[PDB]
């Protein structure tokens, strides 16, 4: 067969997958994916038949219920979504090579000739609030608005939910939480504000950072009340104390939080539409929002009438062309992001009159796996790993901020470095097992053997770990002044992970005030238009602290959904 539908229709009718009238149920292909499930079973049942030792197309880290049509199209060959970051040995029937080619918002002007027709028609739906983006900010705003009594529509352009938020690892920063007190940590909203402003080089909008710190415990409480486990508190870079919350054992915060949020939207019957891209915010004659034009992948353009539109579309760190324009030193770097994190959401915000700020501040994550091409969480250092160069020596304070860690790693021989840790570090952070399963954490019972495996000076590496361990026992790092030395690397086996910097987060974005209201260049609110999440600028200044983005999207998503519901 040339395609999946063709293959099935040799022995089945069209209505085995389609509805009685044959029209597509919706842009999420709800009905249609139900029929795939009907015969092949759920994704977990399918996963039993496609097992590989360390990977499985149908059993991944993605949260929510991943539709089969995310990767299997019927009437045409389709792409494996995992190929956008990994290069697993897959044999999906009717596959084609991963290639992301999505028209920009500007390029969609060519659809003038279908957009006017959609805009001339009646709204397809009339609701109170449309949320754009199913990342942590978007679900948060959707839930919060719904909880406040607003009727919401939540759209996501991708086939899967979660954006970059589902990939988060190290934690969600928050101060003075019950979770911290349980672990004997002393912190305060004031110290979090201080660490943040300093980490952002005091560029951050003080009012936004005050919302960030002061709502942080409340956001942790709200997540936990919805079912989140944020009881593990770890250290991340540039933080005076451990304040990055994540599930028991050091599991990734991201997939968990998004799963909680998705479960919570589902419980509230939130109208969630996949493969639906927000294209244009619609304003009435007084310039207040009156809705949004969307482009449903399967059903075309249509508009939704609504009082408020909350843009929660995330950053543009996957868009290296846009990135390089603003920061030519990041040209050609690999990104840690999901494939649609390209800044189309910012273009929508700008076309609606929203002004942008701090766009030139683009954060590179210092430790992408060279081998796997994926982020390796900063919690690996925060839990006690060190960085060594090819010469087998330390070269930076591993818990300094991301801009300084990146530059120090890029200055080492070969422009990469190695995370080194033992089994005590590995056991304190279950996420590390994920790197081991990926094949990117080679191991050996001695550092001479580890270094010989990876091309690291073995006996210098041994001297390096012995010296670091005596600094840990002394209590002070006189070589690089790492302020927190939580463990000695001296338990069990040793592991090395080759790392180099990758493009990760865009701190700039649309200007919002403390109620998450989008502002124009004159600093005037655009009535009904809200922004929440990495799409906004001004929260993180020149350099975001690790763990501050999950804190940001919950706080600001939640706040935007409440403010939009009340605006009404
Ligand atoms: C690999 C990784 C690990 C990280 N770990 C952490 C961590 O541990 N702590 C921390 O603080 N930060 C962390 N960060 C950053 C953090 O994840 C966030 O920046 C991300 O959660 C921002 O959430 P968001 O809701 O703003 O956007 P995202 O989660 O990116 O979600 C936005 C959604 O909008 C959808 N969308 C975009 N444009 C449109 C459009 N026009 N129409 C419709 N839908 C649209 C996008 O496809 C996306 O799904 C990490 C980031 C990454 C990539
Ligand atoms: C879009 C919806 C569906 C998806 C994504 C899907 C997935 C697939 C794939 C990938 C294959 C293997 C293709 C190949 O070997 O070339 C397959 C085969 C098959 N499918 Fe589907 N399917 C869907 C709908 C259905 C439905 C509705 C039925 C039954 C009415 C069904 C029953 C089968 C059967 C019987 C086979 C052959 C192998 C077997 O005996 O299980 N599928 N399907
Ligand atoms: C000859 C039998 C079939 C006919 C005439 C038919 C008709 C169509 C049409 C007209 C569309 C596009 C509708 C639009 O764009 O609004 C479509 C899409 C779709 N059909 Fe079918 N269909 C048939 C069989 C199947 C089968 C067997 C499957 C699944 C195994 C299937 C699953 C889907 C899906 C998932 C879509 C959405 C887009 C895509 O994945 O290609 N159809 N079909
Ligand atoms: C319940 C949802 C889905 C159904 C019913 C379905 C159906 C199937 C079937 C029947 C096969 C052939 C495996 C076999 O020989 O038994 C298969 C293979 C495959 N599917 Fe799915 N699929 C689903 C979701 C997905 C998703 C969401 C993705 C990507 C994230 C995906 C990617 C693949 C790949 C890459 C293969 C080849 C497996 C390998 O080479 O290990 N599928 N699918
Ligand atoms: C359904 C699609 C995917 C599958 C089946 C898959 C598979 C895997 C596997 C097998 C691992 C090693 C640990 C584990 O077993 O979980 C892994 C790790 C990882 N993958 Fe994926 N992957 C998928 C999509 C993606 C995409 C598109 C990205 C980036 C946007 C990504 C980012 C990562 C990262 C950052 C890690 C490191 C460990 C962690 O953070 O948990 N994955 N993935
Ligand atoms: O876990 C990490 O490395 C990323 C943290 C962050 O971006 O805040
Ligand atoms: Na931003």
């Amino acid at each position: 067969a040339d395609n999946l539908a063709e293959f099935h229709v040799q022995n089945q009718e069209c209505d085995s997958c389609h509805t009685p009238d044959g029209e597509l149920s919706n842009d999420s292909l709800t009905y249609e994916n139900t029929q795939c499930v009907s015969c092949h079973g759920t994704l977990a049942e399918v996963a039993e038949t496609t097992k590989h030792e360390h990977y499985n197309a149908h059993a991944s880290h993605f949260p929510g219920e991943v539709a089969c049509t995310s990767c299997h199209s019927a009437h045409e060959k389709s792409m494996v979504y995992c190929d956008s970051c990994h290069s697993f040995d897959f044999n999906m029937p009717y596959a084609k090579k991963w290639l992301r080619d999505e028209p920009t918002i500007a390029e969609l002007a060519k659809d003038k000739s279908e957009r006017q027709a959609a805009l001339a028609s009646a709204p397809h739906d009339t609701v109170d609030v449309v949320v754009v983006g199913s990342g942590g900010a978007g679900f948060s705003a959707a839930i919060s608005a719904t909880d406040s009594g607003a009727k919401v529509i939540l759209i996501e352009k991708e086939p899967v939910i979660g954006g970059n938020a589902k990939l988060a690892a190290g934690g969600m920063n928050a101060a003075w939480t019950d979770q911290q007190k349980a672990k004997k940590i002393t912190d305060s909203p004031e110290l979090m504000f201080e660490d943040t402003m300093k980490g952002g080089q005091n560029i951050n909008d003080p009012a936004l950072v005050k919302v960030l710190s002061s709502h942080s415990k409340d956001s942790v409480d709200w997540m936990t009340a919805m079912g989140a486990d944020l009881t593990d508190v770890g250290m991340m870079g540039g933080a005076s104390v451990n304040r990055a919350h994540r599930p028991t054992g050091g599991a990734g915060v991201g997939a968990h939080v998004v799963q909680v949020l998705y479960d919570n939207a589902v419980k509230r019957n939130i109208d969630l539409r996949m493969n639906t891209r927000g294209i244009e915010v619609l304003k009435d004659d007084k310039g207040t929002v009156k809705g949004i034009l969307v482009k449903g992948m399967y059903k075309g353009y249509y508009w939704v009438k609504a009082d408020a539109v909350i843009l929660a579309t995330g950053g543009f760190a996957k868009n290296n062309e846009r990135v390089a324009k603003l920061d030519p030193s990041l040209k050609g770097f690999i990104s840690t992001n999901q494939p649609g994190a390209v800044g189309d959401g910012l273009d929508v915000a700008e076309n609606a009159g929203g002004a942008l700020k701090d766009m030139q501040y683009i954060q590179a994550h210092p430790t992408l796996s060279v081998k796997g091409g994926v982020m390796v969480t900063e919690a690996v250092r925060g839990n006690g790993a060190i960085l060594v160069n090819r010469e087998g020596k330390r070269f930076v304070n591993e818990i300094t901020t991301k801009d300084k860690a990146s530059a120090a790693i890029l200055a080492q021989t070969g422009k990469s470095a190695y995370l080194i840790f033992d089994d005590s570090v590995r056991k304190s952070l279950s996420k590390i097992d994920k790197y081991i399963g990926l094949g990117v954490a080679p191991t050996a019972d001695s550092l001479v053997k580890l270094g010989k495996m990876e091309g690291i000076d073995g006996k210098a590496l041994t001297e390096t770990v012995a010296r670091y361990n005596s600094l840990v026992s002394s209590g002070k790092d006189t070589d690089f002044e790492r302020p927190n030395l939580p463990r000695a690397l001296n338990e069990g086996n040793y592991y090395a992970i080759e790392v180099t910097p990758g493009v990760h987060h865009t701190m700039g974005g649309v200007m919002i005030d403390t109620k998450a209201e989008v502002m124009n260049a004159k600093k005037q609110v655009i009535p009904g238009l809200y922004g929440a999440g990495e799409v906004t600028g001004g929260v993180h200044g020149a350099n975001r602290l690790g763990g501050n983005a999950i804190s940001d999207i919950i706080t600001f998503g939640r706040l935007a959904g409440e403010e939009a519901a009340k605006y009404s």
